[PDB]
């Protein structure tokens, strides 16, 4: 924060809310400035026309050629320098647009690559008359791929965005068999589990999704089985991979091929080309405005008591507002030309290839790019109106959007807000009016979009349970998490949930503690003091002499760095 | 211009003006405001405690370990590792300081990555038992070498600063012969020949500096000799690399060994540290400000006549303010800590290991850092006092150069500023006052520090000569260039000239056109056009389809982009 790439950023960020101040008319700004609704990354968009996230289209650009910064790079000949284009292109796509970025199936992706590194080596035992020709192939080319993706791993974690900051992104893979596909699967997952650095430290980025679907990942005959084997490992040691169920996300998004998340949890819906193609990779999301939910059912309080039609009256008024918000910042787009950020409009990132002087916005319309409605603590809500609408409430919200999509012609669709900062804001805002209201803003924060209450006390099946449905219904993202504990030696408890998961829901991480002694390697949950974390034996304190993670709302982090 | 990182970090620059306008004293804007001096990088400094330039102590990061983002990184076991940290080092350096970074000696910092990369590979024929031990190892490591080499090419070609631009950086080598570091210079030199991308144009960036030495790099039978014949086929076809005498190099620095410029041309003076060693790698410039020359005679004419007793007051004025200037900017350092870019003074890069907590002020003081006080256009200056007054202005002023130093602690130097912009700005804030004064202000920009005028018409040998003397008076920056025509087959031309500087002066580079036809290949000069250039054996016209690299100023560029 006091590192200079930072303070720099800081400076355009006050520069750009100035902007916003004055380019968003008067009532959405009042909405926002008080937590009614939240139009993020105000501090990049409207002043300039930045975009969210995205699934950058890397098949497009390593096949074909691209130009990336000076070098008009020619397509990989090697699967170390696949991963390399691949890490640099991570960072100029984190710096033109404010939202993750997402490489959906690298293992798929960057087969080839491998395909060439192995036909390198067999025409190298072959010069050099080798013993063994296949094996030597063989084992060259495995090295050759755990360091391709190890150096994916930390130039991920060295290279920095313009703002300075480590790349949002987002790895996903699972749905490979090759086998080139499933050497990369395990070249991911044991570079995760050996740790980031000296002392392999659980990465925070990047994510790690891994499609888990019959016939291929989870049942104990299938191919890949072995990998979700390496998989459950490697989730009980550093949180990550998160899951997503294969079946239930093509029949959410309507693809054919499982959808991957554009960074977080922003997902697509299937979308044709003129040709009549489904595209996923190179497509995007313009933007996002979250719904304050509890405040419409305070708002709408007469006196101590609740009144329905209040709510109903707020509810259709503020959701119009919301379409306002996203209308507002869609439309700062027009005029803009693709000189505004060539890696995404002119190279192969957003998977075709604008002129300079072609406006952007068109290549967004009729439901290429997702718009995003956010929501959040459905939790809350039911207790402010006395039972549980959330499924309901969320439904009357899919009706609008529909509406919305059918008169502008972009694809809006509910998201389910990650909301790690404003679970805080909204609660403070809200609280701000109404001061303390019991199990509403009293314990200081709002519950992520349809999430089951933390302070409830379910079964790891019975949460997954209630939260479901939702996953069908707030299409634009979702996803769900269960608290178990240590689990390192447990994998069959752990694959019990991922197993369950896998087949009433959609997106799905399970978090539980990861914690790692420096002094003593103890690889087991440290215990909290009213001062940080302790090792049991070892009684180590020193936070510097320990890496303590925890998935505590939407990222992992050491949660010994807030309060 | 129009792509976001720079949109973004021009945000930050219209703030940083505006701070500076506040924290610099009105007498010292007003300077620079007409134009009278030059507060280089207002942009950036005394908005936030901004240094300028370096030579990163890279020996000393990768040897010991350190921290990168969030990479607690691990001396490389490899050779291409090393060059990725390297890539991904140069990155965030460009991203805590407005100066140019340069890594020196990467021939002899690299080598031991090289003896690994080896290692690794004798280790492999004879676990593979194959039947070449010594000459697979030879090969594969010969391989792994240029392609490292090639990664860092390309790396810096595509990696950003935070300021949304490639790195300015430069390496430089030739001081080794071990196989090893041999090894790395043809690497350097014979991608740098083989050009950039699928076109193989001249690229920009990294600089290359080769130091020549008689018994390593000059003559007929030293051992590099080989090195220098591949090193003027690269400068015949892509300008770099420049050279440094490292004989008249180590004369003027005071140093034993050869000292690499930070970034353009910024040498350091010999320092040691408390145990008495000389310290090169890891020692930085804290900024510049550079003099008017030609404005301190013009102000001094009484009419139409110049009146020498007016101009030997108004310098020792100037030359007060500039110290003024200079000493605002360095005081604006007191207080910041090394919170404030932690791979600068944290991790290695300025070669020692500050607390969090600890003033970065410091660090600087008695000498280590070196100070900038520029001047420019000798040559418009002659012309205004009507006689050749150079060797003997710069000569006045080290003489004030030297009381600062001693008065301050700060190792000040004279620094002959490369004003690829400034050349014009003075002229033309000169010429707002001034109107066209013949054979100054009328051609629209001043020459180059102590450079002869280009109108001039000299050989090379006599403009060498001619300015030579200024690299021993000009300590804190220097570089002569000469003029040849194609000589992509002349190198014993060539290397005619590269060898008379290297006797004369201390940092040269000679500067041919470099040009490049796409569609019909010709690597021949081609012809200008009041509409760009011609291809001479093709009829080519379009700029897409040819790359055109000319050095007139101090980097190189395409001269189809301005006017
Ligand atoms: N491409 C990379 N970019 C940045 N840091 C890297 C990269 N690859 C590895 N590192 C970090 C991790 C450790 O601190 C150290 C490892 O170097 P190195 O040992 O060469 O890696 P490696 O695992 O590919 O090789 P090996 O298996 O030979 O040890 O550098
Ligand atoms: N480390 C790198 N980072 C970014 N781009 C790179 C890197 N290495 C090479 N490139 C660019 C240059 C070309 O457009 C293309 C070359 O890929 P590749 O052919 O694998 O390089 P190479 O020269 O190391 O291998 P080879 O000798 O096998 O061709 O990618
Ligand atoms: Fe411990
Ligand atoms: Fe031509
Ligand atoms: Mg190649
Ligand atoms: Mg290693």
């Amino acid at each position: 924060s006091r590192v200079f790439p930072t303070q720099r950023d800081l400076m355009a960020g006050i520069v750009s809310k100035h902007i916003a101040k004055n380019m968003v008319p008067s009532f959405i700004m009042k909405a926002h400035e008080s937590g009614i609704i939240h139009v993020h990354d105000i501090d990049y968009s409207p002043a300039l026309p930045f975009t969210n996230c995205c699934l950058v289209d890397l098949k497009g650009m390593l096949e074909n050629g691209f130009k990336l910064g000076n070098a008009q790079i020619e397509t990989p000949k090697s699967i170390g320098v696949a991963t390399a284009i691949m890490a640099q292109i991570t960072a100029q796509v984190a710096s033109h647009q404010y939202g993750g970025t997402t490489f959906a199936n690298v293992d798929k992706v960057l087969s080839p690559y491998v395909k060439r590194t192995y036909a390198k080596h067999i025409e190298d035992a072959e010069k050099w008359q080798i013993a063994d020709a296949l094996n030597y192939a063989q084992s060259k080319t495995e090295k050759d791929v755990y360091d391709a993706f190890q150096a994916y791993e930390y130039e991920v974690n060295t290279l920095f965005s313009s703002n300075g900051q480590t790349p949002f992104v987002t790895i996903t893979f699972g749905t490979g068999t090759d086998w080139t596909e499933r050497m990369i699967q395990k070249a991911i997952l044991k570079n995760r589990i050996k740790g980031l650095g000296r002392d392999g430290i659980t990465p925070i980025f990047p994510k790690l999704v891994m499609f888990v679907e019959e016939g291929v990942n989870l049942y104990k005959d299938d191919p890949n089985y072995d990998i979700k084997q390496l998989a459950l490992e490697c989730a009980s040691k550093r949180m990550y991979p998160d899951i997503i169920s294969a079946k239930n996300n093509k029949a959410i998004t309507g693809s054919s091929v499982p959808v991957s998340p554009m960074g977080c949890r922003s997902f697509l819906s299937v979308w044709k080309d003129s040709t009549g193609n489904e595209i996923l990779d190179g497509r995007n999301n313009l933007g996002v405005v979250t719904l304050n939910l509890p405040r419409i059912a305070l708002d709408s309080y007469i006196g101590t008591q609740f009144n329905e039609q209040k709510f109903v009256e707020l509810f259709n008024e503020r959701m119009d507002l919301c379409f306002e918000a996203l209308m507002c910042r869609i439309s700062s787009l027009k005029g803009v030309k693709a000189t505004v950020a060539p890696i995404l409009y002119q190279e192969g990132a957003f998977g075709v290839r604008l002129k300079p002087d072609d406006d952007i916005i068109e290549l967004f319309k009729n439901g290429r790019s997702s718009v995003s409605l956010g929501y959040i603590g459905i939790h809350e809500l039911n207790i402010l109106v006395g039972r549980d609408i959330g499924r309901e409430i969320l439904t009357k919200m899919n009706a609008h959007l529909k509406q919305w999509t059918e008169r502008t012609g972009f694809a809006f669709s509910l998201y389910s807000t990650p909301a790690e900062n404003l679970c805080y804001r909204f609660c403070k805002l809200d609280t701000e009016k109404y001061g303390s209201v019991k199990d509403v803003t009293d314990k200081g924060w709002y519950t992520n979009s349809f999430h089951v209450s933390v302070e409830e006390n379910i079964t790891p099946f019975e949460k997954i349970s209630r939260e479901a449905p939702y996953h069908f219904i707030a299409t634009g993202g979702h996803i769900s998490y269960v608290e178990l504990p240590d689990m390192k030696n447990n994998l069959k408890g752990l694959e019990a949930v991922w197993d369950y998961a896998a087949q009433h829901l959609d997106y799905f991480g399970v978090n539980m503690p990861v914690d790692k002694c420096f002094t003593c390697g103890s690889t087991h949950e440290m215990t909290p003091t009213e001062n940080g974390f302790v090792c049991s034996i070892c009684g180590e304190t020193d936070p510097k002499k320990m890496n303590t993670i925890r998935r505590t709302c939407a990222y992992l982090g050491n949660p010994n760095e807030r309060g």
